[PDB]
């Protein structure tokens, strides 16, 4: 099954991964592929948010940077840095203080300016990379106008990874690297990723990053190929080890396929209604830790 | 064999590579993995210039970008794109004029200045990134920095990827990024090579990236582990396949194994005669296209 790759790196580093000071259990260099021409790779084996998956894919694809779009959207995914800048602030005076900043940063512009704005994250190293002269760069849009331009291209790639920010940074990216190529008919993508957490943000990150094969293959007139997940260093929590293992005793089902809209083109002004997944079916959640 | 994984690639873009317009026959995604620890990655079914590894590493180790001193090392490796920033210049009046070059770069300060700098190329990258504010970081000095006091991040990475510059530099950097891991003694380190040819660039990439590996692992006292080498796009030229074909019908020796002066210890400051490979036997090189 397609979800198949997810489970065999779960159970290696499981096996033999390696121990370090909580602490974990790691494995560096391991590869995963997912031909998406044979369904969309949400794991059956837990139930995963696509919603959530889907909007903090199109906040970044919007280029904004800003908590307020992914609270108009139910989506709290990102909340908690943007909260860890209110609180070390000039200002400052958990679980309910935390509704607080969501509706004053909802609701209040002057507010959702300073508070809402984590800076440098995803949508911003996509579509606004900040330059030497102070002028700002759209990789992503640069690329996608180079994969319909110049298909065969070796250079279809978009770096997160700034070394000028990345000593500073509250969030050096995980999502370090991507790269596009193109093959008689079909975009492929694969991912560096230089940190995985296996349990909780692994599922997660490869539903975005076929989403985004998806809907860039779609734009471009282009079937879709493989998704190839390269790791850094892909590592289990020693107290996700049940909750995993318990995973691993399941047994996948038909993956779901995805449908975008046939007459929407450009992915940048994309909304919600304009991306479905049919016929998902996943065993339930799992708490952790 | 060590060196097997090289070979293996090259069967299958033989086999199962695609095409694309003299055009490539590539595939997408590829890793080879190399135990640094069973002997060191010089081919031996092709002999492997070694010194030029060598000189062509240092030479990016001293945040070097000026052709000389790679010429007072009778290396030639990266003299191209030197003469070729000499001709299309505002003072220009091949096999013989290109000897010329490099005796006015060799012995001409004033001279080798404007045409022996490259600019744009991996000592610069590696060891002075240009910033937004006009100040320059050495990414490599801190990462190994890093090494030596928190051995377990995840974090351990260098960059070539300038988003900034790569719309207009000469030549951007096929290797895009790599990563450091540390485990229980041994450090590995890992390549996202954009785009390699399998035949003539690959054999050369494996020994560089092999040779930095054991430098590192020198320099921060630890013995070494894997070098994974992870492809984007692995190609062979129209031009190459009997070549290549022809060294496929070749059976590996043992794996040579490297030598490094044992109380040296910063490779930043290293020249030649610090480094030593033994026992190489190589069947002969192999002229092309
Ligand atoms: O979208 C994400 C974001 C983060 N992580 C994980 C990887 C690392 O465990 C951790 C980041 O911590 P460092 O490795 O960067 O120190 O979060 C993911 O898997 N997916
Ligand atoms: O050290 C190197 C430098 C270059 N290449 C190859 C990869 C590509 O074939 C070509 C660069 O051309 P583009 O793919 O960047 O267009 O050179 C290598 O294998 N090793
Ligand atoms: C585990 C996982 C899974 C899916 C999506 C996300 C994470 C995660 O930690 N983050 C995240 C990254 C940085 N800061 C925060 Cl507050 C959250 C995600 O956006
Ligand atoms: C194939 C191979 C193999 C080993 C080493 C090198 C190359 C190569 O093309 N270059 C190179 C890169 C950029 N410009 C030039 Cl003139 C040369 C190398 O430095």
């Amino acid at each position: 099954m397609l979800e198949q790759p997810y489970l065999d790196l779960a159970k290696k580093v499981l096996d033999e991964g390696h121990f370090k000071p909580t602490g974990t259990y790691s494995i560096f260099g391991h590869q995963m592929r997912f031909d998406l021409s044979k369904g969309f790779p949400l794991l059956t084996t837990k139930k995963v948010p696509f919603g959530l998956i889907k909007s903090e894919l199109l906040w970044f694809l919007h280029g904004d940077t800003n908590i307020r779009f992914l609270l108009q959207h139910r989506n709290h995914i990102w909340d908690e840095w943007a909260f860890e800048k209110w609180v070390k602030s000039d200002e400052y005076h958990y679980h309910e203080e935390m509704a607080k900043f969501d509706d004053r940063v909802l609701h209040d512009d002057a507010f959702a300016a300073k508070y809402g704005d984590l800076g440098l994250v995803y949508g911003s190293q996509w579509r606004a990379w900040h330059t030497s002269k102070g002028d700002t760069i759209d990789q992503l849009g640069d690329v996608i106008e180079q994969i319909k331009t110049h298909p065969y291209s070796r250079r279809l790639i978009v770096s997160a990874w700034n070394p000028e920010d990345v000593p500073t940074m509250a969030l050096p990216p995980c999502h370090t690297l991507y790269q596009f190529y193109v093959n008689d008919g079909k975009l492929s993508l694969q991912l560096y990723q230089r940190s995985a957490d296996i349990f909780l943000g692994v599922p997660f990150n490869i539903a975005s990053y076929a989403l985004l094969t998806h809907l860039v293959a779609h734009e471009c007139g282009l079937e879709v190929g493989e998704f190839i997940h390269t790791f850094g260093d892909a590592h289990l929590y020693v107290n996700h080890l049940d909750q995993i293992k318990e995973q691993l005793s399941r047994t996948p089902r038909p993956a779901p396929t995805l449908q975008l809209n046939p007459d929407k083109h450009d992915i940048f002004d994309f909304d919600m209604k304009d991306i479905k997944l049919l016929n998902y079916d996943p065993y339930p959640a799992i708490k952790a830790p």
